[PDB]
């Protein structure tokens, strides 16, 4: 890792020139456009200006587009194998010979290097021996492009690089045309450059028409990932001091609120808790996650300090100030940290989102468990005031550890404000999940103490216990679930949408109803508490990637900025739900007994999952493709495939059918286009393949007869609606 990654954090602007001839007829390209690296995200507007440009736009991409080879997202492990940011403090040499099937070819010299702050790549283009009936010449390619994999080799004697990578444009007809790219990459100046090994890159694009422009234009938009070369499975010191700062901050805070646990006290602390939430959460690179990270420790051991402070203050004047100041220095202090522990935390893992949070919430588990202990163990041996200010002393001590282990994320600020967010349909479905659930909650934490020694005269000793086995239910829960939620994004949803009904079934059984008729007993209560507790901590964590996902889906960018947004709204859901759950808990206790408030509760958390239920069976649009059909038959015999896809209207799109021999490459067998009265196939299957479409059905149907066995392979469908998707592909063995 050289000074050249340093200029490549942040967003970059383009400047591309292409002066170029096709055959004799001319043509120029001037492009604008911005990049980013960390990410690897590409978007550049190119403008023609000689008039109507020969060769079909897509051809030109990876001329004009991927030259910005240094725009690539390299991971951890990769960093030292990088070489377009290593030579670009001065610029690099970028050659490249395009050979087209059963057409002539591409020669390009393009020379990238900075002016200024901008980024330029000027191009030079020479086009040798096409048909002027031919494919390119003749415009029947198609304005659809997809995505590819880039493959670099190392060359030591030219100090530079090799690349080769095999590109199929899309034909209206239905057919592809197969261009192999050779590329030569060399170093302008004589500085240390870096060799890197064998790696690939997969490049995944989308093209677009401007709506307001009237010369010939594209938008280009790419999406560029570096991989091939093997882990060794484990944690950089990013992550380890992350880790280490997470649970030393919720270790801390655990202590701070579990060895000391009016009323517009306690309606101010939620009530300014949520506005707190929301304003540190809008505002969070503006201030920086790592100076509100140590500023809302600093505040919390200064809350935890002069907490202790009020025995010695007499009641009166100076009392309210106190306690008021008190209260709102603590709800600060818990928006601040939680929501920056989010950000940093989401953002240093961002693949394991929830199972990280999810090891955070057992760490808070063990919190529980080992703070009360220590904190009667400190209560009879010294007193009431020494564990407090000793407390203190280790929240106090562990701020200037966690300055120089705690890391620094600079971004830029962000441009979609918070009413973007929030006025989405999802969003405010999930909102309300978490309002009922921590409702449910708030509810649940006064009541029952009183409920218990009223029904069954029993200690605050077992209510407590009881408490903590709820806690240490949700603690074991939450890791597993987490894991879960990861590592299959689809069932994120129903891990969700049950639970709440699950915990609804919690609250019909919690205090047993009249209407239901079981007899009442106190091993049904605790039991009911422990499932509660599990169907609450399985549902808590899949949403804040799913929140994640769908502002990602929406047009967010991706950032701090993101996150401290979704941070900020799960805050800013939590309180809602503790400010609104005791106050009608307690009014409809207080009039129709414990036994209705539950009941109420429970319809509650019944609306919203089944408000839940009602949106997820009717929105669901994904684009998948479901492969059938594999047998085995004696050579001679014959078989129907079938491609069932769904998220698009199939008569509206092209249709391919592609197909892997196992130690071959993939290979093109058959076309439809749109109108269906074209259709196109390779050579060694033609007249004995029919490729047809049912478009009730959605289904896409291939025919073969008289299969040969040089037909044992994988069969894949293939559809691009601005990104491609993949089938799943059958096997058909011919034996």
């Amino acid at each position: 890792v050289s000074k050249g990654e340093e200029l490549f954090t942040g967003v970059v602007p383009i400047l591309v020139e292409l002066d170029g001839d096709v055959n004799g007829h001319k043509f120029s390209v001037s492009g604008e456009g911005e990049g980013d690296a960390t990410y690897g995200k590409l978007t550049l507007k190119l403008i023609c200006t000689t008039g109507k440009l020969p060769v079909p736009w897509p051809t030109l991409v990876t001329t004009l587009g991927y030259g910005l080879q240094c725009f690539a997202r390299y991971p951890d492990h990769m960093k030292q194998h990088d070489f377009f940011k290593s030579a670009m403090p001065e610029g690099y040499v970028q050659e490249r010979t395009i050979f087209f099937k059963d057409d002539g070819n591409y020669k390009t010299r393009a020379e990238v290097k900075f002016e200024g702050d901008t980024l330029v790549n000027r191009i030079e283009l020479k086009g040798i021996d096409f048909k002027e009936d031919g494919n390119i010449l003749g415009h029947k390619l198609e304005y659809n492009y997809n995505s590819h994999n880039v493959y670099i080799t190392a060359d030591k004697q030219k100090n530079g690089i090799k690349a080769n990578f095999k590109i199929r444009h899309n034909i209206e007809d239905g057919g592809v045309q197969l261009a192999d790219h050779y590329q030569q990459n060399t170093p302008i100046g004589d500085g240390p450059v870096l060799l890197p090994d064998n790696h690939y890159l997969s490049y995944q694009s989308k093209l677009s028409k401007d709506p307001n422009e009237k010369r010939d234009h594209m938008v280009l938009l790419e999406f560029v990932t570096a991989a091939g070369i093997t882990t060794p499975g484990w944690l950089s010191r990013e992550q380890v001091f992350v880790l280490i700062s997470a649970a030393s901050v919720n270790l801390g805070s655990m202590m701070c609120y579990s060895i000391l646990g009016i009323g517009m006290i306690f309606g101010c602390f939620a009530l300014f808790e949520l506005l707190a939430s929301l304003v540190f959460g809008n505002y969070l690179v503006h201030i920086g996650a790592k100076f509100m990270f140590v500023a809302g420790m600093f505040v919390s051991g200064g809350v935890t300090i002069l907490f202790g402070v009020l025995d010695r203050v007499p009641d009166g004047p100076v009392f309210i100030a106190m306690c008021f100041l008190v209260r709102v220095m603590d709800a600060v202090s818990f928006a601040a940290a939680m929501t920056a522990s989010s950000s940093i935390l989401a953002k240093a893992f961002p693949n394991n989102v929830a199972t990280v949070l999810g090891s955070l919430e057992t760490f808070s588990g063990l919190g529980l468990i080992l703070g009360p202990p220590v904190g009667g163990f400190l209560y009879q041996s010294f007193g009431y005031e020494v564990p407090f200010i000793v407390l203190g002393c280790v929240v106090l001590l562990m701020v200037p550890l966690n300055m120089y282990i705690l890391p620094n994320y600079e971004s830029d600020p962000g441009e979609h404000s918070f009413w973007k967010l929030i006025a989405l349909p999802k969003v405010g479905l999930i909102a309300f999940v978490i309002n009922s659930l921590s409702s449910c909650f708030g509810f649940l934490d006064p009541t029952l103490s009183l409920f218990v020694l009223e029904k069954f005269n029993l200690p605050a000793g077992y209510v407590g216990l009881v408490f903590l086995g709820m806690a240490l239910s949700y603690a074991i829960s939450s890791p597993l679930f987490g894991l879960l939620s990861d590592k299959r994004p689809p069932l994120r949803k129903w891990l969700l949408v049950f639970g709440n009904l699950i915990t609804a079934g919690c609250y019909m059984l919690l205090g047993p109803v009249p209407i239901l008729h079981i007899k009442s007993q106190l091993w049904l209560l605790v039991l009911i508490l422990v499932v509660s507790g599990l169907s609450a901590g399985m549902s808590i964590i899949p949403t804040f990637p799913e929140i994640l996902s769908c502002a990602h889906e929406n047009g967010f960018e991706e950032g701090l900025s993101t996150l401290g947004l979704v941070s900020g709204l799960f805050s800013a859901m939590w309180s809602i739900g503790a400010f609104m759950g005791p106050t009608l808990g307690g009014f409809l206790y207080e009039k129709i007994g414990f036994e209705w408030a539950a009941a109420i509760q429970g319809l509650w958390a019944l609306i919203s999952g089944l408000a839940m239920g009602l949106f997820y069976l009717l929105e669901y649009s994904q684009v998948q493709l479901v492969e059938s059909g594999g047998a085995l038959v004696q050579p001679g015999g014959s078989l129907r495939l079938s491609c069932a896809a769904s998220g698009f209207p199939v008569n509206r799109y092209s249709m391919r059918w592609y197909r892997q021999a196992p130690g071959k490459e993939r290979e093109w067998v058959a076309g439809m286009s749109s109108a269906g009265d074209r259709s196109s196939y390779e050579d060694s299957v033609k007249g004995r393949f029919t490729i047809s479409r049912d478009d009730a059905r959605n289904t896409v149907y291939l025919q073969m007869n008289s299969l040969k066995p040089e037909d044992t392979a994988v069969y894949y469908c293939n559809v691009n609606v601005g990104f491609e998707y993949w089938g799943q592909g059958t096997q058909v063995t011919v034996s």
